[PDB]
């Protein structure tokens, strides 16, 4: 039983990050960076820019490489394979869709405690400017069972 790819986009510049309030779907109330599903013949960077802009509508040029975390859930054969890219640049006005909310945090004032478990663990790494490399299993959606994180210089 194969994966699929997803991509999360987080929004950074110096003092501050936009989050999105997800409205609908899985992870429904909590908010976290902007990103989905891979779709066939894109590659994976396309596919978050496009999520970053049908969900914020906001374009760049260009995204970093920043994480690779991999998720797993007991009693669940398929596993989720998400590519971490932050925008440290971005043009346009960040506009509420369908799906998300967007909303600025100073850096010192990230809600984690509505956002997905795993974002405490690997949002430091990301404001370190590291790239990092994981995986997750989570017995339920607030609780993980296990993880595996380290650094890379990829
Ligand atoms: N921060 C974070 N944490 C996650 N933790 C996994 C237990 C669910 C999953 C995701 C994520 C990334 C891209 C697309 C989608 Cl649908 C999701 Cl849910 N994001």
């Amino acid at each position: 039983s194969t994966s699929r790819l997803y991509t999360l986009v987080l929004v950074l510049q110096p003092q501050r990050v936009l989050l999105g309030m997800k409205k609908r779907g899985f992870g429904a109330g909590r908010w976290n960076g902007f990103g989905g599903k891979v779709q066939e013949g894109e590659t994976i960077e396309d596919g978050a820019k496009r999520e970053l802009l049908e969900e914020s509508g906001l374009s760049v040029d260009t995204l970093h490489k920043v994480g690779h975390i991999s998720f797993e859930f007991v009693g669940s054969p398929e596993l989720m394979d998400v590519h971490i890219f932050s925008a440290d640049h971005v043009h346009g006005t960040p506009t509420e869709s369908e799906e998300m909310r967007p909303q600025w945090f100073q850096l010192d004032q990230i809600p984690f405690a509505d956002m997905w478990p795993d974002d405490s663990y690997w949002f430091p790494l990301l404001l370190q400017k590291k790239k990092f490399c994981g995986h997750f299993k989570f017995q339920d959606q607030d609780t993980i069972l296990s993880y595996s994180l380290r650094e890379v210089d990829s």
